[PDB]
């Protein structure tokens, strides 16, 4: 990653004290929003997520499947699950699986998407665009290098995958990680775009002003259905046309 050269191409928001409290954030879900589902990207991560199971728990394809998304399902991560009931070391199973796509060779920069982005930041309607994903940094970084975005972001919030389980979306506390980190005060002053209906569902129950339900095809039974309160699109450049005026001096 370190020879890309684009623009966006590098971080520019640190990782790892009282601030305005009118703060406006909206939150950005990373995988299958920043880019799209039908990359692919899903599959490859679940083939490798499978293998894993099956090499280390020992299971069968099919008792894998039925495990990984029962976990999947009930904690928003099949990882969250081997940490508590199978002792898997999460940084290892992340190094086997998210940390060895074949990214570079299926993202490329989004250009639509920086520019949709940029405007986003210039309306001085939104204070911060705050990251909010369940990968860890490693990926999470790598995804916004090759879309040429690194440079669009205030900041990440990323599931610690450290934690021997993890904090993650859905569940309240990991959105209650999100506010710290990112320095929202209420979360009315919050948006958020995300293409898990169970994730929508949390940020809707908080309180937040305005959460769209990304959802390219159709929905993933597993992620959940679209909530009550949400608003659906079907490709994040459609932001513009859903919360116009977040776009606009
Ligand atoms: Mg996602």
């Amino acid at each position: 990653l370190e020879s890309l050269t684009h623009p966006g191409s590098k971080v520019t928001f640190p990782i790892d004290t009282p601030q305005n409290p009118n703060l406006k954030v909206f939150f950005f879900d990373i995988d299958n929003c920043l880019y799209k589902s039908s990359t692919r990207i899903h599959d490859l991560m679940q083939q490798s997520i499978l293998r894993f199971f099956q090499t280390h728990l020992k299971l069968s394809p099919e008792d894998a499947h039925v495990l990984n998304n029962s976990y999947y399902k009930e904690y928003g991560l099949a990882i969250r699950g081997l940490v508590m009931f199978h002792k898997v070391n999460a940084l290892e199973y992340n190094r086997l699986v998210d940390d060895s796509l074949p990214l570079q060779d299926i993202l490329k920069p989004d250009i639509p998407l920086r520019n949709m982005l940029l405007r986003l930041r210039q309306s001085g309607k939104i204070d911060k665009l705050w990251l909010f994903t369940n990968a860890y940094k490693n990926h999470a970084i790598r995804c916004l290098r090759l879309l040429g975005i690194a440079d669009l972001f205030d900041g990440l919030t990323y599931c610690d995958y450290s934690r021997t389980t993890l904090v993650c979306k859905p569940h309240v506390k990991a959105f209650e990680k999100a506010m710290k980190e990112s320095g929202l005060a209420r979360y009315e002053n919050a948006y958020f775009i995300d293409d898990s209906g169970k994730n929508i569902e949390t940020g809707i129950k908080l309180g937040m002003k305005t959460c769209i339900h990304l959802v390219e095809n159709e929905v993933n039974e597993i992620l959940g259905q679209t909530p009550e309160g949400a608003i659906v699109i079907s490709d994040i450049l459609e932001l513009p046309h859903v919360v116009s005026d977040l776009f606009l001096e």
